[PDB]
């Protein structure tokens, strides 16, 4: 009966004082009843939920080959280009524009969602975590530009036609067709979204591309498991071993540690599992370290000493040419991607208005105005570095434990800007460590599955292919564009009576 | 015009005439209210549910190679064929070993499901039909013998651990400590294991060899949609051109009828979605027909201009080496194997039981005789060449038409018992038609899934993992060891030190 009621002093002050200001009437902490304690609740575990992006999206872009082409990779003994421009990793010039533009995604995205939450929380008090999605990122790289350029599309075009499509999307907000078309998409469809969203983002986390490494490439069945220890330095073609690797059985570890902290409802353990393998991963001498004593290696610790940097953006804002768009194959992929973008993103925003109850009468508070935003912090993002953003389906976790009121994504961009800082602690993680978390939100995301109408066959036939395909395709409009498709060839019947009665 | 009331007529004395005699006295009719002329409607809703597995058994269980190896292939310039050159098909003598086994297997599956039904009719008066049940096709074709001689270990100890697995299965309800080890398992596991199945044989009809080849291999990623026309004239592989190919929206298309001949309460309409599909894909002229030009065409197309034939096994009789049972990786297919097997007629016969009356405070009329009788179907259909047999959940057709008697099941397996004499008309069935029957099994199968208390996350994460991870390895023993693995470690480190403080 000593720290009971003594830390319980400052709880009742706080939250009362804050909720009689004049920020305590902008936000409307009086009605919808939440509180300041509470939001705090909500929004810090939603925070370290949506930590991947840090990470996973300048890994997918890396890869691309962003900048540093053939005038700085081959500059040591090949004017020619080694093989599709500087495929090897060992070649000088690439080992440090690598490390180089791993740095400056990391800036770009953590700067772009910092904005991209601040304004829509402060223009209509919504609760949401929009940051640049993962919509976009395995098509621009792999299908346009390819595989560190092994492509006919430049990536300085690439970034204009990414710019150029949120101006797009600008205008369509601004008419407000967008929202009118959330309501015509069918329920089932809209809801076996989210699912596929939690299955597809599994799915990536289990490579040895960037994820733990669990499949691999076959010959005759495409996929098997192949997490060994003798590993091609380029491809998953095992050498031999079959599951005697460690960096397996070091984020298992990991997994098993933040299932075991949800279990006994901890504040954060989405973080837990993450600092649990980086910090033995950042010892050096072991055979799981992130430092070998390569000089690629070498030069991290020479960073890696230092702990905070501010690191201003040096080569990657801007990089927008109209020079390639004179030719027809680059608006074949803007338009492939065009009615794509908004066919795979506005099913996603006005479905978490339906779980926190938004909606009064199929239209939710603020409903205009919240695609601006969305629409606005593209155009914004795609010339720093960043693809679009694609308004995470992930506030579901924040909106579990009371989160219903605005300033709940300003505060996480409060932490966006507090990831910045610590610039040496985010580019330092494995591509085994961040893993985890993706079939961590996976599993949480299974918790839809039991609102469709399973009586019904209509109503679970398109289900069941729209959860089937987008994993088993690698792509994320051809879910969406299935499930259209299923659902309005077996509705023919009742449509063509309908318009027969019209006559 | 006296027919109308002629019906009553006749409808009213074949009923008393069986019921009166001695056959009436054998399945008592007076007893359970039951008559003769429900009977037709009750076999022929089951059989018409039933009768798409006569088919997709032989096209799953036909690409495996069965009986004959490297040695009898054609030959060629050199000296003699190599090994993965044969395997790979594009070989004379490999398609006609393959042509000799679908000719075989399709009627080794209706002489399996005549002992496997007939049985059910005559000792256990419960009114279900028994054919080798899909579900376990698939882990023995895929995982255990591999495609075409891929995996390890080959198709004769294959059949051989199905013996083994029915010497066992006997002898465990002989005793009667089945449901006391059933229960070992936590309800979680075989939720997510019955979902994670019908997710991986619906992932196994959307490729190139085996299903309409919408998916496809890729140098970066491991999975993409091909669907190219153009494939590679030997192996298969995309060249270009995607999205035309025509032998694909046939499939959809019969996919599409097959799903709307479910609405309105069709007894049985997906063999629609395969008839329809092969009576296109049996005329030739145009480029999806499986009647080509080359000498295999030929060769084929003078065995359907007959329509019945009395096939004679020839060549899949049982194959029983114990040669390769001294090492590891087949026992534990033998577990796997064994264990599917528990939780599926179990899980089934009492959700049966509870339809038609039949249900009581517990082990009602038909408990004992079932679960003898499909244990040993597995082992009577093992050495004909097929796999285990399973009670299957859409028999609740004829069930729900008031069928009671063991009458409706020895009919329904004389229905079966016609089938082997069509055989030559159902052997030339494309591999792009059971695309759309093979896909379908997964929706009927994944209604289950709201089930699961995924607001408790102990479980939900065993679950999610469990229902994930066979898919995504192409396999079904790896998931179910997986989900154990980590349902195991999130009570253990959580249970043992209160058992010992107990103790203590």
């Amino acid at each position: 009966k000593t720290l009971c009621k003594s830390w319980s002093d400052m709880k009742k002050h706080l939250n009362d004082t804050v909720s009689k200001s004049f920020i305590g009437r902008f936000f409307k902490l009086e009605a919808r009843k939440t509180t300041f304690t509470t939001e705090l609740r909500a929004a810090t575990a939603t925070f370290l939920t949506m930590a991947y992006i840090i990470t996973v999206n300048a890994n997918i872009l890396a890869d691309s080959g962003a900048t540093c082409s053939i005038n700085d990779c081959s500059t040591v003994a090949s004017s020619s280009p080694p093989g599709p421009e500087c495929v090897l990793g060992s070649n000088p010039g690439y080992e440090q524009c690598i490390s180089r533009v791993k740095k400056d995604l990391v800036v770009a995205t953590s700067l772009s969602a910092m904005v991209g939450s601040l304004a829509m929380g402060l223009l209509a008090n919504l609760p949401f975590g929009l940051a640049p999605g993962m919509g976009a990122n395995a098509y621009i790289a792999y299908n346009v530009v390819g595989f560190r350029g092994s492509g006919s599309i430049s990536y300085h075009t690439a970034m204009a036609i990414v710019l150029l499509e949120g101006c797009a999307f600008l205008a369509v907000s601004a008419l407000g067709l967008r929202g009118k078309l959330a309501r015509l998409i069918p329920q089932t469809v809209r809801l076996a979204c989210a699912v596929g969203i939690g299955m597809f983002i599994a799915f990536v986390g289990l490579q040895m591309n960037q994820g733990i490494g669990l499949v691999g490439p076959d010959k005759s069945t495409l996929v098997t498991l192949t997490a060994c220890a003798e590993t091609d330095p380029v491809t998953g073609a095992c050498l031999g071993g079959k599951m005697k690797s460690p960096t397996f059985w070091l984020a298992v570890v990991g997994f098993l540690i933040t299932s075991f902290g949800l279990m006994k409802n901890v504040k954060g353990s989405m973080i837990y599992g993450i600092v649990f393998v980086t910090a033995i991963s950042w010892i050096r001498g072991t055979q799981v370290t992130i430092f070998p004593h390569t000089p690629l290696g070498d030069s991290n610790y020479n960073y890696f000493t230092k702990i905070v940097d501010f690191h201003k953006i040096q080569s990657t804002l801007g990089a927008i040419s109209f020079t390639e768009f004179r030719k027809s194959e680059v608006w074949v992929a803007f338009a492939t991607l065009f009615y794509v973008d908004l066919l795979g993103t506005t099913g996603v925003l006005y479905t978490m208005a339906e779980i926190g109850g938004f909606v009064e009468d199929g239209k939710f508070e603020g409903e205009y105005a919240a695609y601006l935003v969305d629409a606005g912090s593209s155009v914004v993002g795609s010339a720093l570095g960043v693809t679009t953003t694609a308004t995470f389906v992930e506030s579901s976790a924040g909106l579990k434990e009371g989160g219903k009121t605005g300033l709940t994504a300003v505060i996480v961009g409060l932490y966006f800007l507090a990831s910045m800082f610590f610039t040496p602690l985010v580019t330092n993680v494995p591509r085994w460590a961040v893993g985890p978390s993706l079939v961590m939100v996976g599993v949480m995301m299974m918790g839809v599955v039991k609102d469709i109408r399973w009586g019904e066959t209509k109503e679970a036939v398109t289900a069941f292919v729209t959860i089937l395909l987008m994993p088993l395709t690698y792509s994320i409009a051809n879910g969406i564009i299935a499930g259209i498709g299923i659902y309005l060839a077996l509705s023919m019947y009742d449509v063509v009576l309908g318009v027969a009665k019209w006559l």
